[PDB]
């Protein structure tokens, strides 16, 4: 249920928009808004793409745990914006295209690292 929080956390298949809105909604669609996700970037594109960073075929083992998609991933990033942890949540959208550190367990996306999209 890590893959499905990670879905639902980092896995946006067909984003529209992927702007500060589509953060604060998806965001706030995904559970991502108690508190506000500090930062939260969505994957989009195919599941399968960003399921496969699990494997060596779109994955590349990264930093310890980690897998960095081979693939690049159309990434949206809602970063919080305003200090505060709390609804409204809104969202700086990063609409950020590269693959994605994700920690896949079990060949299961169960982690978005989200470093890499501070930023």
């Amino acid at each position: 249920s890590r893959y499905t929080h990670f879905l639902t956390q980092h896995y946006d298949a067909k984003p529209q928009g992927r702007d500060d809105r589509y953060c604060e909604s998806i965001m706030r669609r995904r559970g991502l808004t108690s508190p506000c996700k500090d930062i939260n970037t969505f994957i989009h594109g195919n599941k399968r793409s960003i399921k496969a960073i699990c494997e060596n075929k779109n994955g590349n083992p990264h930093r310890e745990n980690l897998r960095i998609s081979k693939s690049s991933f159309q990434v949206t990033t809602c970063k919080l914006h305003g200090g505060s942890p709390w609804p409204p949540c809104q969202y700086r959208a990063t609409a950020g295209f590269r693959n994605v550190v994700v920690a896949c367990e079990n060949g299961l996306l169960v982690h978005l690292d989200q470093s890499i999209f501070r930023r």
